[PDB]
C-alpha cells in the first residue's frame, strides 16, 4: 500500500520558493512545502493547508505537475507524493516551527542539499513538463532504482 503526500513549488518566472526542513523526517534539507494528506480533505486541500502551515502563504490556484511514487527499503509503505506548481501566491512567505523559507534563483537551485531525486525531475518541473516518476531508496541518500517520464495527465 502507498500513503498519499503532496509536494507544492512555487515558481515564479526567475525564482522559486525553497524551505529549509527544521525537524523531522528530511530535516536539514531545502524542499517544496507539503506533508501527508489527512482524512477529510482532498489531496489539493492539503497541499495548500501544508503551505499555509509551513509558510504562511495562500494561492489563487495550484497546478497539478506530477506524480513520483518513493520506496524506502526496509519501510513497509510507499510514499505517493503528488505535485503541484504555483505563481500566485497571497501573502508574504513567513518562517514556521516547521520550515524557514527562502527564494532561490533558478540557476541556484541548491541541489546538494536537497533531496537527491530532485535533481532528476526539477528539469522537467522548470521546463513546465508534466510527469511521473519512481525512486527506490536505500535510507535517505542512495537513490538504488528510478524511472521518469513525461505523461500527458498526472
Amino acid at each position: 500500500a502507498s500513503r498519499l503526500y503532496t509536494l507544492v513549488l512555487v515558481l515564479q518566472p526567475q525564482r522559486v520558493l525553497l524551505g529549509m526542513k527544521k525537524r523531522g523526517f528530511g530535516a536539514g534539507r531545502w524542499n517544496g512545502f507539503g506533508g501527508k494528506v489527512q482524512e477529510g480533505e482532498t489531496i489539493e486541500d492539503g497541499a495548500r493547508r501544508e503551505l499555509q502551515e509551513e509558510s504562511g502563504l495562500t494561492v489563487d490556484a495550484l497546478h497539478k505537475v506530477g506524480q513520483i511514487v518513493f520506496e524506502f527499503v526496509g519501510e513497509p509503505e510507499l510514499m505517493d507524493v503528488h505535485v503541484f506548481c504555483t505563481d500566485s501566491i497571497q501573502g508574504t512567505p513567513v518562517e514556521s516551527d516547521e520550515m524557514r523559507p527562502c527564494w532561490f534563483q533558478l540557476d541556484q537551485i541548491p541541489f546538494k542539499d536537497m533531496w537527491p531525486d530532485d535533481s532528476y525531475w526539477f528539469p522537467l518541473l522548470l521546463q513546465k513538463k508534466k510527469f511521473h516518476g519512481y525512486f527506490k531508496f536505500q535510507g535517505q541518500d542512495t537513490i538504488l532504482d528510478y524511472t521518469l517520464r513525461e505523461v500527458d495527465t498526472v
